[PDB]
């Protein structure tokens, strides 16, 4: 009975990923980053993640992950800004970059 297994969208409950898909880019699955704006993010990197809507087509502009291109990811459900889908790089060619303080683990 792990109580800690499931990361779902803190607003709405959406099945988002799982702390078994965690990925360490760089040796750290944590990255803590800004935007243009000034806006800090602690970015939880996973190898695969669900129920995301990705919104437009990739950009390198200003990408925290040497190589890749990002397109913004919402929830699928309730559209909350949930983080980035990464593509375009080498080992790996993808993964997502999720706002870590936007989820809520939980059991699965
Ligand atoms: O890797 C990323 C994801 C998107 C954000 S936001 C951004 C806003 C305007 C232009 C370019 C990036 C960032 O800085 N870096
Ligand atoms: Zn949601």
């Amino acid at each position: 009975a792990p109580g800690a297994s499931i990361f779902r969208c803190r607003q709405c409950g959406q099945t988002i990923s799982r702390r078994d898909w965690l990925l360490p880019m760089g040796g750290d699955h944590e990255h803590v980053v800004f935007n243009p704006a000034g806006m800090i993010f602690r970015v939880w990197c996973f190898s695969l993640a669900q129920g995301l809507r990705l919104i437009g087509a990739p950009s390198g502009e200003f990408s925290w992950f040497k190589g890749y291109d990002w397109t913004i990811a919402l929830c699928g459900q309730c559209g909350s800004h949930l983080g980035w889908h990464y593509e375009g790089g080498s080992q790996p060619q993808t993964f997502f970059g999720l706002i870590k303080d936007r989820l809520a683990e939980g059991p699965a």
